[PDB]
């Protein structure tokens, strides 16, 4: 019902490309080795980083809300914490991905509960192509990548393919196989005090990493594997506490009760090979910027080679006139209730930037 962007623009070409976008679930940044923590938590995307020199780690991302819905409702459109209806209002990445003529498909491990109006089914409704791999819980994450080879061999010419990841999400042990619980009764790296409940709760989440690596570094290698034109984004929609900041009593997610643990998350840019000798740019710079995920919308439309009327380079955290701004956090519904997510303690701690 929405009209389409105004002046629209690509300057990437009319060559063939394949572009990936993985939306993970309840992965912080301070539980992942790639980000510093003690425990090898993620190490095939380590190994990619030492490898890879196309692999792009971002040191500086936030999330605005640790709530799947709330935060994909930004994350995934123009909306932000100071205009957070713009969903409502303007296009999402997927209608903005289909003007530009792409066919978009929506692969997830997440329970869609496609006979009910939820938003998440309208935004996966707002592709070509679903893959509901988890309609019914032990539904791994390898379920997704089946059906991320076939649209790999979909033969259009210009594709977007979403894959909505269950991440480490609670219940955390239900997240990986259970012979897979490489950390189960460990102690080194845990904080003090745990009772045994608290501290098989832990190691469960960094069990549920380890099996988020294992998938999104599995991700990668198959795209890889295509020798594709394109690249692939990896974000976590928001983060998750789980005793990590102190007292270290605290598990779970609560905007009122705000810790950075809940809004640090993992983003990837990972750039083919054909995709970098055609586009040639220089990322080693921005690693480090000061970047809200409630942004990603104009960072996806500078790594696409889109402009239109409402696109802000300045917000695009890959973008030479990248200009840092506040980042928000709190609900944008509540009356005057935003706070500068750098105002949080323990920024100093290893992965909590
Ligand atoms: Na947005």
């Amino acid at each position: 019902a929405l009209p389409p962007l105004a002046n629209f623009k690509d300057e990437s070409g009319n060559e063939p490309r394949t572009l990936v976008l993985v939306i993970g679930e309840s992965t912080q940044r301070g539980r992942m080795s790639l980000y510093g923590y003690p425990r090898e938590t993620t190490p095939e995307l380590d190994a990619l980083h030492k490898t890879d020199p196309n692999l792009t780690v971002f040191n500086n991302v936030v999330t605005s809300r640790p709530y799947t819905i709330e935060i994909l409702q930004q994350a995934l459109t123009f909306a932000n914490e100071k205009n957070p209806d713009l969903y409502l209002t303007q296009p999402s990445l997927m209608n903005m991905m289909k003007q530009a003529g792409y066919k978009t498909f929506w692969i997830t491990n997440q329970q869609t509960m496609t006979a009910r109006n939820t938003m998440l089914t309208v935004f996966s409704r707002q592709t070509d192509k679903q893959y509901y791999m988890n309609q019914q819980a032990r539904e791994y994450d390898t379920n997704v990548l089946k059906p991320f080879q076939e649209v790999l061999n979909d033969p259009a010419p210009k594709k977007l393919i979403i894959v909505h990841l269950l991440g480490t999400h609670i219940k955390y042990k239900y997240r990986y196989p259970e012979n897979q619980g490489k950390f189960d009764g460990n102690t080194d790296h845990v904080p003090p005090g745990l009772n045994a409940e608290e501290l098989e709760s832990y190691n469960d989440y960094d069990n549920a990493n380890l099996y988020n690596d294992h998938v999104v570094a599995s991700l990668i290698k198959d795209f890889k594997a295509a020798n594709p034109n394109g690249f692939l984004v990896y974000f976590s929609d928001h983060g998750e506490e789980v005793y990590d900041t102190p007292p270290h009593k605290t598990q779970g997610r609560n905007e009122d009760n705000p810790t950075r643990h809940m809004y640090t998350i993992p983003f990837l840019l990972w750039t083919s090979e054909k995709w970098q000798a055609t586009h040639p740019r220089d990322f080693s710079q921005d690693v480090d910027r000061k970047y809200s995920l409630a942004e990603l919308i104009h960072t996806w439309s500078d790594l696409a080679g889109l402009s239109y009327d409402g696109y802000d380079p300045t917000r695009s955290v890959v973008n030479p006139q990248f200009k840092e701004t506040t980042r928000w956090i709190g609900n944008p519904y509540k009356k005057n209730a935003l706070i500068d997510y750098d105002t949080l303690p323990y920024g100093d701690q290893v992965g909590n930037q």
